[PDB]
């Protein structure tokens, strides 16, 4: 079998894609000759060696995969079954999705929704599940389009390009901040109702203006803060990256005074029940429109360049790897 | 009629009882003849100038109070009629319930629930109401008491020992957090299972061991941040309080690796149908035992004595006015 291998040669990450045999595989009751990956911004910290992501060597990367059940012990699966897997440790602590085969416990495992093609499961991948679950919170806490303006950061990435999407569709109003410039037409044609600079969330006093009903943050640090700041009343923030620093500079005022809601939202270790609802709900929200709009199909070998080209924010949308 | 009166001298805020006649009180449509009053947190810092709580003066302080309708032009209220009221602004912007007698919006008031004696309901003033408020979000983020132990900060205080209480009430094991050994004995016979010491909540990292399903918190700063890094995955906080401090030095990393709630409590503002729900609630989960556990009766006299004592950590349980 082949796989993207990340060695470390001197402390340092290599990747490069070699040759294996199956025997290597960590322990699994099911096995998944896998077709389709994506690269996350976690995948790239990964093979980039940046990140501490991975405290093991030599590492098959890659925390999503979908393809075909190839064995297995587990009773709710079955060989030539349609599968996909994002989290649970795998292409962190075990080994991952950017190889052509992954041996898994089959409580990681999402059976493929009716309604959603293998590899725009893909496509969507941890980032646009993450999306999923944030809209959710949303919901969970009450926030409908008639309660005002949802704001998105890091909107031209992977988790914001899904939410933007999923969010207009829902048929909300959407407030998309960007710190590029050549994002915007992509991120107007995502749905997103008015652009913002990323700039314009650099400090805040404890309260400002009310703005948002409701927040998808993807950035933490001081962008966040920001945005919690600026929450109506009885706002909701779904909370779920770090991309701008994983620092939470804030105070209770939003909170106390404001009646505001932050909801954390983790993709890792998401609980079988809302991992299911999230999926069947991607199914009917995410337009078909978003897979041919958000994604960029590469193959195994180029997923380092790529990996390099998400650290440095060269990369908008959603990165799809070929496994085959 | 006798008020206690706020006026600003330099800078700093004098208190004193005086004389005034009732035609000087604010324009509303139901006049209350008060009863009862009691002193929050935010009436100790109104009354002792600190914390920037009052911009208009005179001003009467005193965001509850209790009493009998002497005269209503309000259809829903009538003479002879028994309220509460908290919030609203009253005791901030609008001449409040530390006096013998109060004119305000119907809007804002509450008929005095059934099972509820008119001096109970000040023995829960705001601080009560906010401790019902807080259990309310706790249950609203599905956390019942077999899911795990439950913490209290500032817990000796007003809206701690109405929430140690009521979760011992409700089943919860309750840890109260305290920075008073002299409080121990008090907090043990609210119902506390556990006490620890706020000495314990002064550095921590990111992520600390897992501890809490849900906490309750009054204090804020590094003792709230504190409180984030220990949550069980998908555990809940309810903030409402500063007393450490307004800021909130924390991190993203308990809600986007822990999937933590962190809701927002506001006293001030409760629409009309879940304040209605919070007073219905506590009388049926405050035991009889509480009232008496918790109150100190003092007369309006002797708010600006006990307002000094609350500031400095002087007292434990609630500080009841007895106006009539
Ligand atoms: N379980 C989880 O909670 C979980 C799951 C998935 C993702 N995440 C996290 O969520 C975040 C987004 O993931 P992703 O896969 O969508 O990432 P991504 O596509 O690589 O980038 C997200 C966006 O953030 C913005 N950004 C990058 N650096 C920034 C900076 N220094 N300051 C402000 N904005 C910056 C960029 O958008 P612009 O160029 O438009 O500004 C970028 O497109 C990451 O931190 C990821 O680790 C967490
Ligand atoms: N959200 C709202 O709409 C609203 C409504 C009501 C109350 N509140 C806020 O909630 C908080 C509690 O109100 P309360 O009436 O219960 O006040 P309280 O009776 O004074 O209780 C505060 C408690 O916090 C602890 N404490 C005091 N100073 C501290 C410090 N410097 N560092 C750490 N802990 C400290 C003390 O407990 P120990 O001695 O046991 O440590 C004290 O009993 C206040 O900040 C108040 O403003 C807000």
């Amino acid at each position: 079998m082949q796989a993207l291998i990340l060695e470390q040669q001197d402390g340092k990450t290599l990747a490069s894609v070699q040759h294996l045999e199956e025997s290597q595989l960590p322990a699994g009751d099911v096995t998944v000759d896998v077709h389709w990956s994506s690269l996350n911004y976690k995948d790239a910290l990964a093979i980039t060696g940046k990140g501490k992501i991975i405290r093991h060597f030599p590492m098959i990367p890659g925390i999503d995969f979908a393809g075909t059940v190839h064995a297995s012990e587990d009773p709710r699966f079955h060989a030539g079954q349609e599968v996909l897997l994002t989290g649970w440790g795998v292409g962190e602590n075990h080994w991952g999705g950017l190889a052509e085969r992954a041996r898994v416990k089959g409580d990681w495992l999402v059976a493929l929704p009716a309604g959603l093609s293998s590899r725009n499961a893909m496509i969507i991948g941890t980032a646009g599940f993450t999306a999923m679950l944030c809209v959710m919170a949303l919901e969970d806490a009450g926030i409908r389009p008639q309660d005002g303006e949802v704001v998105v950061t890091g909107a031209s990435g992977g988790v914001g390009s899904t939410a933007v999407a999923l969010l207009h569709k829902l048929g909300y109003q959407v407030a998309a901040v960007s710190g590029r410039e050549s994002t915007h037409g992509y991120l107007k044609s995502l749905g997103a109702n008015r652009i913002l600079s990323r700039d314009e969330f650099a400090e805040s006093r404890p309260l400002e203006k009310q703005l948002w009903a409701g927040a998808i943050d993807t950035v933490g640090d001081k962008v966040l803060a920001k945005v919690l700041a600026q929450m109506n009343y009885g706002g909701c923030v779904a909370a779920c990256g770090l991309a701008g620093g994983f620092a939470l500079p804030t105070t209770v005022m939003p909170f106390i005074l404001r009646n505001v809601r932050l909801q954390g939202v983790d993709s890792v270790m998401t609980p079988p029940a809302r991992r299911a609802e999230a999926w069947a709900r991607l199914v009917k929200d995410l337009p078909e429109s978003f897979y041919a709009q958000a994604a960029t199909e590469i193959t195994l070998a180029d997923a380092p360049k790529f990996a390099d080209a998400i650290i440095n924010n060269q990369v908008q949308g959603r990165t799809l790897v070929k496994i085959k």
